[PDB]
């Protein structure tokens, strides 16, 4: 048994091509992903080797950046910091036609640098993260008489989501009349799907009713489809005052037929109401006896 | 009686927990919120503070500050504030091999410093806050022949909302065939949810009929679930050309039974019709004889 | 008669209250309005009096700039100007302790300052608007077999809109059987309310069928209540990648019983098939006869 | 047979006016979409054209750049690059009350000039573009037991698109009961139009049963109605964290009947399951015998 979706809900299949690219996937299409320490680096990385290039072009001028020693290239590096930076101290000034047009370009580029650097950092470097977590289980168990599929979630913040939505949907494989079989999405109707203060936690729910499609099945039957659970979340994040998305899947050795979470929310001592995540993946069973 | 929603509809409900933290909610996840003075303080302070720290970097580095008096800190931290917003005077020229290392990275460090700078400046800083007044009381009272659930909402500023969405929430505990008690949301619908151009005020409308969450209940009976009603309100405001939101909660105790808001539209000497939010929060009741 | 809607679907009530503001509004929510040639002129003379106003700090601190004349205002004022801007030249060189501390100071000040000065710069600055033409007119007459209430809208760019939603709302006076007269607002339907691809010319359309809320009405009727149609278009413009939104008004009196508009689409003998918005308020009656 | 739209859906309609023109289109709405490279030009040509300018400015003052030689242009250009970008070298300082004026106004236009060229970047430069293939013909087949109009589109890059959403419509020349000819768009119900996750390849359908607007319609009746299909998607791409739109075209003529799409999931002996775009356009026909 094979996973066709991840937890994570990526996309275990492979893709075949080797031709085009987003445009500016890469000309975020293609950085503003790695680290925040790593995104220093490579724009460090990137400021030097920059310079130390026009650097190079300087001394290929020849001798020409005044008070500078013959040929050095540390004087001239400076220097071209000195100019990108735009600091220009002066002691340092450039010399004759050549020298002075490579100034205004290496202005202009530190100056587009500068735009650029920003452009990544407000991008990111936005794109916030929703803080969800997904309980690893689902369960099918009763719910005002109904057997329902269900499973939860958490906000691991303490800024509140407003406007969530959340999306539960069976992928699997059926058989067309026409004897022809294929990948198809269900979406599971839940009790309730749209949330419009989301800040602790959340049971999610489908009632397996006679309209659910999954309406008599069971695990043996689930697994003969391959079927999985696809869950979107996305909602507005106060924080950032942006929005959010989480996706998690589930295969069918993920449900736990019986189960009922267990209770989330807590009365105390201190503060009297309170909401324990240390409980959000547990689940109650009944065990039946043996002999 | 305490209150599970506070007025402005933050949870009261304490938290558990004190491990992992949002990424970016601090690395507005985790500024963009304190009032615009204090932010230019902290912004202000980290800039000297940044300063005097390369100050100190020069000076363990010893005399080399040229036009510097020896081991002196203002000077050097001018020549770093001179380095940083990238001035580059020259009177204060670097020395050797190391300070005119420092430099480079000291420019660098204004440079990110002028981004991030300016992208919280943007961040906020753009947030626009909905200039919303919710009525300090609902009623319940006829209106077209039902019982109606009535709130009412303002706009405080002259620019305009456009597309704006209220949704009005039931929130109770509630018993399950099953024995299990729970707090559960109710969308009530209104006769009226969105307005293409909320510029004015507007009564929100829940017309308790057969159909409704509240079909039959009493004071009495609301009290006894404790429940609570929750609006949220969003919209495109003109004005920043960007989305707002707002919310606001209301417990039973400020459901007052037979009122009727006060008419808030006038009609006066000067410019005709009118808006008058001072009434705004005004109720009739029809008083009761005594003996 | 006076309109309640202006043509351009502002309000006319007049608002009552001297209080509170928008935090943001004015500290676009309190400039990124008015037009370009005097955002500029603005921010010219914001740049001028800052500059002035550190020369005055410098002056009134003492012949504390080197190179400059005795209490000069103007050498100081370039000194300024050669601080903010982060020029440096250096020959204009700050003397002591305070000087050099209103220098730091200064440089934050342009640094903020061009902080600010791009996040207006786009903000503005964007805030991009529909070029959206609107019919002068409404006409009611037979479309498919009933009574339709009808009015036009144009794209007035070569860009394309895309996902383009009308909303068409009947406001009229109404009196409910509690004997209370107010205000309300009726979404007519519309046969179609969704354009996804919006680029030349649409037609709204509603059929005023037994459901409509203008059944049966008459221009004396509609007068009596004084009904107005207020209409709020968006949509996603392909040109700035950005959405856009234009609303307008109409009264009774701007309502044409029985008008069609022209056809607004044109067989050409250069480039065939073309579109002529000179026609776009033009209305086909038929006259009756006198005696 | 003329084509009303081309297959990328742009419309082919010639547009008639000469007036007017979209504020902000051009005051991206008249740049930000022209390519990298060439973007990069246009603002170095922008920039050296407006120093030449400064340049020729400060020459027709006088002499009254100090260091620099009579009347020499490049000296005086190269003191502008030195103005503009801010570097303020000093061996070039201005001289009198004119050129100083010139300088402060030099500077507050490198500085708005950053800051526009910082907007435009970001602008773009932000629009990012969905990397979504349509197949290149539509097809009519049975499926569940109904005819079912079809196409498929496809997720070019390795990135995710959640909430995805698609719109199928009918573009046809109509006439009413009046006896008035005109083009009315159809929204063709989709088998499923949200794709909460859209990640991979997507068959889109239209069951063509008695409620669809194609009932009973053949290739004959079809082109006599000049029947074109337009498809619109949209969805918010994980890689910009951002929104993306595609639309495409069909007429008439790009339908085949009979056709099935071929499977386009492969298995293998590396990686198991895989996507052959490859074989995207791919349909499958039944022949018919000759004689
Ligand atoms: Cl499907
Ligand atoms: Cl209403
Ligand atoms: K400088
Ligand atoms: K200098
Ligand atoms: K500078
Ligand atoms: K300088
Ligand atoms: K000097």
């Amino acid at each position: 048994k094979p996973r066709i979706l991840n937890s994570d809900g990526s996309s275990n299949i492979t893709r075949l091509g080797l031709e085009k690219r987003g445009w500016l996937d890469d000309h975020y299409h293609d950085l503003l992903t790695v680290s925040w320490p790593v995104f220093i680096t490579l724009i460090t990385g990137l400021y030097l080797v920059t310079n130390a290039l026009f650097a190079l072009a300087y001394l290929a001028c020849g001798d020409v950046i005044e008070n500078a020693r013959p040929g050095s290239f540390t004087d001239a590096f400076f220097f071209s910091v000195q100019t990108m930076a735009t600091i220009g101290y002066g002691k340092l000034i450039p010399i004759g036609p050549l020298a002075n047009t490579l100034v205004t370009l290496e202005a202009l580029c530190g100056m587009l640098g500068l735009a650029v650097a920003a452009s990544l950092i407000y991008a990111r470097f936005t794109r916030p993260t929703a803080g969800v977590l997904f309980s690893s289980r689902m369960v099918i168990s009763d719910f005002e008489g109904k057997p329902t599929l269900m499973m939860r979630l958490a906000n691991l913040r303490i800024e509140q989501i407003i406007e969530a939505d959340v999306h539960l949907v069976l992928v699997r494989s059926e058989i067309s009349q026409e004897g022809m079989v294929f990948r198809r999405f269900h979406d599971l109707t839940l009790t309730r799907s749209r949330s419009p203060i989301f800040s602790l936690s959340w049971t999610v729910m489908h009632p397996i009713d006679h309209h659910s499609p999954i309406y008599g099945e069971t695990d043996e039957t689930l697994r003969n489809s391959h079927s999985e659970f696809l869950v979107l979340f996305t909602g507005h994040h106060e924080a950032f005052a942006q929005n959010v998305h989480a996706r998690h899947a589930y295969s069918c050795d993920e449900i736990i037929w019986g189960g009922h979470f267990v209770d989330v929310f807590t009365t105390l001592p201190d503060g009297r109401r309170a909401l324990d995540l240390g409980k959000f993946h547990e689940i109650a069973q009944h065990h039946h006896h043996h002999h």
